[PDB]
């Protein structure tokens, strides 16, 4: 199916329709097709937890393995190689610490992301939070916030951790390339964008297959946004001043006319008139920002260089992409701003300024945080900063120097 | 439930009322209550065989970890621990190879057995008769013989290897102590314990559940016997004398009225009386002799002394069982002959002639017979005569000396 992502809960109990036998029977369907699954383990009861009638609780640790025995089988099996599994956990659980140190030899081939927040946060004890440090650092462990629908029901987050779903959920997902898109055209361009997905969010029908739920009670979809390295080489922006003027533009402070605030103003007038048409089909979310490393290389600017992945610089000016299939394929991102060029703060900035305009109207899902690690040293400063900026995810620690 | 062994066959596709999910299904409920399963993979395509719409199949040896998996975390959470897993698998089988030489460390909650005849082993290459004997020596693989109903339709053998059932049958047995009834006795013994358990065949509704079989279809019950040690001591008969009068009696040569041709005698009167009356109730299959370590412990011959398990000379005249709830108990065998006095050649010849009287009525499921490590030397010899004997398994590697 065109489904990217999908979500599933597991209750604790052996058997149900979400049950634990449930869980396998929908991963290893899931898997078949190639689609990720996110499959949350918050339910289940502590390891050693005695109920009277000897049942010694496994933990969600155990029913790990399973899974990604499952993944391995049908992956190196399955049609489509694209799918993965994120096995989701809290941080209040009591099995939590096991669940970070596991090594690469007992859960080989499922990623870990923990759901955090201030309370669970504070909570823990510097064993954890040492223990979930030195995870990150060495990219064992990625993070995601806690966020409630306007009903305060729990929601959560899929695979790439930008999309906010509910149990057995889907993902639909479009682009708007800002490369490709002139200065006056961004309003234009992003409210074509947001009618087309109103269009076809009623129209995949993924839940004629009884899996997934029906298409009239999701009500989601994600505009996301890439190539905007390459709008701001165009204007002759460097990322330092188009930083400041989002910073000033959201402060609500005045500023001079600069290219930099007429970007923001249009980005801002953009992001309102999306929200305006979504709000007019009854969207309950409408903006989410994922990582195009799949979609980038098949869009073009108006210069005709390939656009930049999402939002962040590029790495490297010319990137060249194996694949079995096409072979070798070098593609050039044009002279645009890189990574260590432009430094930490300046793209810490300009992804919090951007993600603060597209909350503003407060139909944001999230957004797939990066971290270099060449850069920065990870410390519990640097998560209590993540937590307090408007970031949702951490997703990868890439290397730029 | 009662029932100690359960068989399930696995079709080669993902989804059915057979399918590999509902094996896992099905492999969990049993586990959850304790009784174990033999999950037949001989249907399951080879590794590597590529259709066109490509789906490079696994194999057998990959769905075993899934299996050894689902064990291990069930068994140490179920609440009876006493389930095991015997992942039957054929000799003709590409796959064979890989799944003899497989280390404990790829499956280790899970033993495995194979099935040979007299077609496999001839059309077998030298390495993989190798592997097998290379296997068996240090313990790891059993071996079991096919056998087809009177309708020439396969029936599979149950995890202990004596009982042949069908797919998602069960098993009902009940054992005649020897030791415990006099000579004159035994006919009448055996006539009670068949008509008790053609009466209990028809009322354990099993099939209740809607995993196993209905108990109107299955046409199948094992009488085994225990006890036979003890009851050669009390009558002063030596294992070698025994043996040669049982050899006589079913070669119908003449022979003197030896103590030992007078037991010999009454265990065919006996032995034919049990097939008469398993006839008058439309009996398939009625014989079958299964291992007592669990169950010998609960019966008494006639001195008081412990009866020893099914026919085989006990290992030590003391035996001294470790177990976790009642502790460490002591029982003693009485001064019965034990496995290197008698040596090899009287107990194979004993068991070959009580397995032949029993086979003379055409009831017999089969018999889990065991090896002295540290006597024979295993060879393709020792397998040409396994397979030329009527034995029909091989279970266990034990050390007697
Ligand atoms: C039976 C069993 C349960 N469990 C644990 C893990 C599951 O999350 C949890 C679900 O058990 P349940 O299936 O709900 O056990 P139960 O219904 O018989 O008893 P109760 O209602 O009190 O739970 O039990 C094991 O880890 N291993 C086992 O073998
Ligand atoms: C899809 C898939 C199949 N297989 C192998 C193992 C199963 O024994 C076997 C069953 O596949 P099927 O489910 O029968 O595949 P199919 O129905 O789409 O195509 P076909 O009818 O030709 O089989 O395929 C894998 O090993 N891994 C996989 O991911």
């Amino acid at each position: 199916l065109p489904v990217s992502c999908t979500v599933f809960v597991v209750e604790d109990t052996m058997e149900g329709e979400n049950g634990i036998e449930a869980s396998w029977r929908f991963v290893s369907h899931a898997l078949r097709y190639g689609a990720g699954v996110a499959v949350h383990l918050s339910k289940l009861r502590p390891k050693g937890a005695e109920n009277g009638k000897g049942l010694v609780a496994s933990g969600p640790v155990s029913f790990a393995k399973i899974y990604s025995t499952l993944n391995e089988i049908l992956r190196r099996g399955g049609v489509y190689k694209n799918g993965a599994v994120v096995c989701h956990l809290d941080l209040s659980h009591p099995d939590v610490l096991e669940f970070i140190t596991a090594s690469r030899s007992e859960l080989p081939w499922v990623k870990r992301c923990v759901n955090i927040n201030d309370h669970w946060w504070k909570e823990a004890t510097p064993t954890v939070k040492n223990a979930l440090l030195e995870g990150i650092k060495r990219g064992d462990i990625w993070l995601n916030k806690t966020k409630v629908d306007r009903n305060g029901n729990r929601i959560r987050g899929n695979v790439c951790l930008e999309v906010y779903l509910p149990s057995r959920g889907t993902c639909l997902l479009q682009h708007v390339n800002l490369g490709g898109c002139e200065l006056d055209e961004i309003r234009g361009a992003f409210a074509q964008g947001m009618s087309e997905l109103c269009e076809l969010h009623g129209k995949t029908n993924v839940g004629e297959s009884g899996e997934y739920l029906p298409s009239e009670t999701d009500r989601q979809v994600g505009l996301g946004m890439l190539g905007l390295a390459n709008l701001l080489r165009t204007q002759g922006v460097t990322y330092n001043d188009f930083g400041r003027a989002l910073e000033a533009l959201n402060s609500g402070r005045p500023y001079p006319s600069t290219p930099g605030y007429v970007i923001a103003q249009e980005l801002k007038a953009g992001i309102q008139a999306a929200a305006e048409i979504a709000k007019a089909n009854k969207m309950e979310r409408a903006f989410a920002i994922a990582p195009t490393a799949s979609c980038s290389y098949r869009y073009t600017d108006l210069d005709g260089y390939t656009t930049c992945p999402e939002i962040a610089p590029p790495i490297a000016r010319q990137v060249d992409r194996d694949s079995g299939t096409f072979g070798v394929q070098s593609f050039d991102y044009g002279p645009v701003e890189i990574a260590s060029e432009v430094g930490w703060e300046s793209y810490k900035r300009v992804v919090d300024g951007i993600i603060r305009l597209l909350d503003s109207t407060g139909l944001l899902h999230g957004y797939s945080f990066n971290s270099w690690s060449d850069v920065v040293t990870y410390d519990e400063q640097f998560i209590e900063d993540w937590l307090a900026s408007p970031q949702t995810s951490l997703y990868y620690s890439l290397q730029v120097m």
